[PDB]
DNA sequence: CCGCAAGGACCGCATACTACAA
């Protein structure tokens, strides 16, 4: 597995799906980067390097597989079963009622990010709570710009716009290369355009598997699956897929989640927006009670568009 | 020829203290 590290020179824009044309709708608000955007940046580099075989021009997916992405300062969205109570974010474990897994009422969820070490303790079921100071928020930087007339140096009519950028220190991407020679091509490049407004990020590439993908969790009936990237597909099909890949049937499951992630994007091949897809948002947790004990995998890919970085679930246990 | 050999008042007050288009 190859590990790509993107270091933004300054700011990044991963624009939400909304009109953003000069002289009209003029507000661009960034979201947390979707893995397909990172995949697109890599595919575009290969598209220009002449490796159009691995790109998948006009195709939904490339030949290579983007395992997933993570932002860094490496941090992850607070699991949705972690609820803020006073100055602490408390882990809420599944309960049972009428023979069904439920999450007991303990307050509303508040968004935020935690370090990889805090997530690791969570996945091992050893995390009780997190002090509110260790819960990170992503910094935004709002910039307001204009367009000037060529000669008179005054603002052209209606040419004012606003961008809410993200201030991100690092983005990590992991790629499985079936022999396209991506590691060599990425090594030849120092930087690439990532997201909107022609912002660039420095590129480093190392041949390594992150330790979080190599954890030994043991065997249990009570496994959980933390989605680190958006996961596309019906919950039923995802659970069924999970049953097949682990060769074990499920007694019951509970999806703790939030607002669905709206995913469209821009088709650079056809020069028009991509079709809207809906996904289980990062930070969502699928609690599963298998009928038999399973060896909980450190990570597992689920749902549609796996090669674009979607459906990266991190294994964990609960009691 | 000798001696003395500064002191307090005031102590920045007021007004203006964004306007407008692109
Ligand atoms: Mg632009």
């Amino acid at each position: 597995m190859i590990e790509v590290t993107f270091t933004p020179y300054d700011v990044l824009l991963f624009r939400e799906s909304r009109p953003f044309d000069a002289g009209s709708e003029s507000v661009a608000r960034s979201i947390i980067p979707l893995p397909q955007t990172v995949a697109g940046a890599i595919r575009t580099l290969l598209f220009y390097k002449g490796l159009k075989n691995c790109v998948g021009v006009g195709e939904e997916e490339p030949e290579f597989t983007l395992v997933g992405i993570a932002i860094g300062t490496r941090i992850y969205p607070l699991p949705f079963n972690i609820i803020k109570s006073e100055k602490f974010y408390k882990v809420v474990n599944p309960g049972r009622f009428l023979g069904k897994l439920i999450l007991p009422p303990k307050g509303k969820y508040k968004s935020g990010y935690v370090t990889e070490s805090i997530l690791e303790k969570y996945l091992k079921g050893e995390l009780k709570e997190v002090e509110e100071n260790k819960v990170i928020r992503i910094e935004k930087e709002k910039r307001i710009g204009i367009k000037l007339s060529r000669e008179k140096k005054v603002v052209e009519e209606g040419m004012l716009y606003t961008v809410e950028f993200l201030r991100i220190e690092k983005i990590y991407a992991w790629i499985e290369d079936p022999g396209c020679g991506i590691k060599d091509i990425l090594s030849s490049y120092e930087f690439l355009t990532l997201g909107g407004e022609s912002r660039v990020a420095f590129v480093e590439v190392d041949d390594k598997t992150p330790d979080i993908f190599n954890r030994e969790l043991g065997s249990t009936k009570k496994a959980l699956f933390y989605f680190s990237t958006p996961t596309i597909g019906k919950v039923g099909e995802i659970v069924q897929e999970l049953e097949k890949r682990l060769n074990a049937k499920i007694d019951d499951y509970l999806l703790v989640s939030s607002r669905p992630t709206a995913i469209s994007g821009w088709d650079m091949h056809e020069k028009k927006p991509k079709g809207t897809k809906f996904a289980i948002p990062p930070g969502s947790v699928l609690f599963v009670e298998f009928k038999e004990e399973v060896e909980v995998p450190p990570y597992i890919k689920l749902g549609k568009l796996k090669k674009l970085g979607y459906g990266l679930a991190l294994g964990g246990i609960w009691e």
